[PDB]
């Protein structure tokens, strides 16, 4: 899963108030759509993952249906948000 | 804010998969209503707080409108969930 250094950097130190586009799998174009949806910060998006009880099918359908992310980009957000939770939750 | 030892214990160690009724301010009766609302775990409720951008007025209206918590019990959840985030987020 050739994730960018952001995936390891994200699960290597707190998220603080970093921008949504900072989450692995979310690019600048996708971060803009979530931002227009009321998610101007990554911690708001991690909240959605927690609300879905880590349901991978509900999360991927939610992200894809919410912005159009591909099956591939959603996998990076699932493991990226989920691994952060494993070290942090 | 005479919060029970649960408030300090909650922000003193990870939350893990502890039951919703474990959050400070949420009693067994209130934990049952959130549970019927799809929040069988505390980490699902913390997610709601993250989705509301810590908006105290939206959070208190949501918890009160969702279960009927009093202005008093919602204050314990706000500072309790918010302080956990300060140490864990």
């Amino acid at each position: 899963m050739t994730t960018s250094q952001k995936h390891r950097d994200f699960v290597a130190e707190p998220m603080g108030e970093k921008p949504v586009g900072s989450l692995a799998g979310i690019g600048e174009v996708l971060g803009k759509k979530l931002e227009e949806r009321g998610f101007d910060k990554a911690y708001v998006v991690l909240g959605q993952f927690l609300v879905l009880k880590k349901d991978e099918d509900l999360f991927r359908e939610w992200l894809k249906d919410t912005c159009g992310a591909n099956a591939k980009q959603s996998r990076d957000c699932f493991g990226c948000l989920r691994e952060w939770c494993d070290a942090f939750l």
